[PDB]
């Protein structure tokens, strides 16, 4: 018998009820501008796909961000102006303006409103606890809203969250690869940055769901309370899981592969070994014991979970004692 199925615990069903045309993104007609609205400023970065520029539109004097393509296949670039215009308008989610064809490259350039990022290794080791807090509940804002809209982000990080500190403003970004939630539908597990991989795509369980998010999501909030980038510093995909059970313990670890019968690479026999479950008292220490209590370690370990269907969602994480002050904040 092969693995076990999953469905998501929350939102399973909230594709199913829309339209086709909500979630079938390979018939989607992109809608293009005006290339010659736009004129490029400076560069301002690069993905694995991409090439990220500042830009003037010359119609109405306003900054932009314009993401130039290098070749993805259309179906994969029809998924992220599908994906980002069914989110458009939703909480700290960016927010895109335009897609034009660059004359040059040929390839399509998406246009997307300007955020004044502070680089995260900058950033990071300036902020607060109550910083930490705050801006946490900001990403849980946009992936309850993204789960709720049926699309898991899947590549959640650092890099990909924008964050004008002095506006107190975050957007999630980078939708590449994001994709539609559908139960029963089988996943690339080639996904996400190595450190933030769920332990789902780390031994190839493809039927996941936005919980993959919130382990992402947890591996940040490790990094940022206890000042450890990354978390789970793994050497290749092996190795990271090698690192997260040594943390997490192997026990669990293998309780979840015999829940779903998965079928383990044998590689990872002669490399997991026997690790005990570790304290998070083990990474506190005088340089970030201001940003480590209680409230903390209980909401870590609760997003830190080998079973993806135990994790925390988005919503059950935004009403957890952690947040009671920023919650109390934003009512006034
Ligand atoms: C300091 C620069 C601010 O950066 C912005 C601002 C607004 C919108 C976006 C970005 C952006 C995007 C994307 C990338 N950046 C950056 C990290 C270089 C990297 C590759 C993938 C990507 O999509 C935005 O969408
Ligand atoms: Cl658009």
């Amino acid at each position: 018998s092969g693995p076990v199925p999953s469905r998501a615990r929350v939102y399973t069903d909230v594709n199913t009820h829309r339209p086709r045309e909500y979630w079938d993104y390979e018939s989607h007609v992109v809608e293009w501008g005006n290339q010659d609205d736009y004129q490029l400023v400076r560069k301002l970065g690069r993905g694995k796909y991409s090439e990220v520029f500042e830009a003037i539109n010359i119609t109405n004097n306003e900054k932009v961000v314009v993401k130039i393509l290098k070749p993805v296949k259309k179906k994969k670039i029809k998924r992220e102006i599908k994906i980002l215009e069914n989110l458009r308008g939703g909480p700290n989610i960016i927010t895109l303006a335009d897609i034009v064809k660059d004359p040059v490259s040929r390839t399509p350039a998406l246009v997307f409103e300007h955020v004044n990022n502070t680089d995260f290794k900058q950033l990071y080791q300036t902020l607060t606890d109550y910083d930490i807090r705050f801006y946490m509940y900001e990403i849980l804002k946009a992936l309850d809203y993204c789960h709720s809209m049926g699309i898991m982000h899947r590549d959640v990080k650092p890099h990909n969250v924008m964050i004008d500190h002095e506006h107190r403003k975050l957007r999630l970004i980078d939708w590449g690869l994001a994709e539609f939630y559908h139960p029963g539908q089988e996943y690339n597990v080639r996904v996400a940055s190595r450190y933030f991989k769920g332990p789902e795509l780390l031994v190839d369980y493809q039927m996941y769901d936005y919980s993959l998010d919130m382990w992402s999501l947890g591996c940040m909030l490790a990094s940022m309370i206890f000042r450890k980038e990354p978390f789970f510093h793994g050497h290749d995909n092996y190795d990271q899981l090698v690192r997260i059970a040594k943390v997490l313990g192997t026990e669990d670890l293998y309780d979840y592969i015999d829940k779903y019968n998965i079928e383990l690479d044998p590689r990872f026999n002669d490399i997991l070994g026997r690790h005990s479950r570790k304290r998070w008292e083990r990474f506190v220490h005088s340089e970030n014991q201001h940003l480590v209590s209680p409230e903390a370690l209980d909401f870590l370990d609760k997003l830190l979970r080998y079973d993806h269907q135990s994790r925390l969602t988005a919503r059950e994480a935004m009403e957890h004692p952690y947040f009671y002050t920023v919650v109390k904040d934003q009512a006034r």
